[PDB]
């Protein structure tokens, strides 16, 4: 298997990035693997995200239809376009907010509380955009990825509002360990409706 | 299976096409499945051609890299990029001709001779280049897919200098039959040098 401290490196390098956040793009058409989203408005003239996507994911938009975007990019210095997985919600028309409940696990200590530090403004929202902003939480504050951060194994587990859990590794490098490896879980779009949202309960362990 | 007058339909459409041929491109960068080559002297501003092909195929290229493009696209009104599964080789950096030899052989008729009909200007060419310009031609001159031509299956037979044969079928339509379907073939950027070229054969059975 990989060393622990490979692994961590590999995510700190990935996860330290600034995700692109667009809201309502139209997108432009589709391809055998990807959607071409229309980012001109934020970016400029034939900017556009190419969102790779699972089959199924895709099948659920069509041309000229109103999206959000949310997705960290795998590849740089790539003229006009931005490529990301997945990252695609229907566009969220009315304002919103959502402050998540949640816990923190970490081995031989007491429960810490982390009840409203991350906040939501969809109400369906994809695991890639959850998964990102607890990460960054985590690296800012417990800096989990640091070579000498002690933590050697974790995880976050999203509860729905049906007594069910969505485990996401915290400390998972596959193949080469590269972006593009680290993000191509994120390819399914897997969404999440904050209506059955419950909490999310952080485990790490030292 | 499928009817033959669906096929020829299907093929009818999706071969009634302008090919983009394309000399000495820059690859401007490789995504998770394709190419992102520069063609802005030929369409352009902020122009591209995508290529779409198998890992083992994408790995024989890198950024930088000059390249020759002659492909079939499977999508139309896609801005600023052209969209086609393989159709890359080494930019031809001579000037070259190669005059085919080839033969026709239609059910219960005596062979047709097609030497120098077909002429290729490049030692190392794709599949995809050799299947096109055949198929057009047999299009032209024999309307191999017409509702009314009597052909009902057929294929060519690529053969080369050490005696061996590749086929290619001439009445497949997979799947929903539309471009994507009928062009994926080409997405393993198959080539051939000339050097080993031999001849091609035309079998149409009526």
């Amino acid at each position: 298997k990989k060393d622990i401290s490979n692994v961590k490196s590999d995510l700190l390098y990935a996860y330290t990035i600034t995700p692109y956040d667009y809201k309502d793009c139209r997108v432009n058409f589709s391809t055998t693997h990807t959607l071409n989203i229309d980012t001109q408005k934020y970016r400029g003239k034939d900017y556009y995200i190419s969102s790779e996507m699972s089959y199924e994911a895709s099948q659920k938009f069509k041309r000229d239809d109103h999206v959000d975007v949310f997705g960290l990019f795998y590849i740089l210095n790539s003229h006009t376009g931005e490529y990301i997985y997945g990252g695609i919600t229907p566009a969220q028309n009315n304002k919103v907010n959502h402050k998540l409940l949640g816990n923190l696990f970490i081995s031989g200590e007491s429960q810490q509380n982390l009840n409203n530090k991350i906040i939501l403004e969809k109400d369906i929202v994809t695991f890639q955009e959850i998964d990102f902003k607890i990460r960054k939480y985590l690296m800012d504050n417990y800096k989990i990825y640091d070579a000498t951060s002690p933590y050697v194994s974790g995880r976050i587990e999203i509860g729905t509002k049906d007594g069910k859990h969505e485990q996401i590794d915290l400390f998972d490098s596959p193949n080469e360990g590269t972006r593009s490896d680290i993000f191509a879980k994120y390819k399914d779009n897997r969404i999440i409706n904050m209506k059955n949202f419950s909490h999310f309960d952080i485990y790490l362990e030292k």
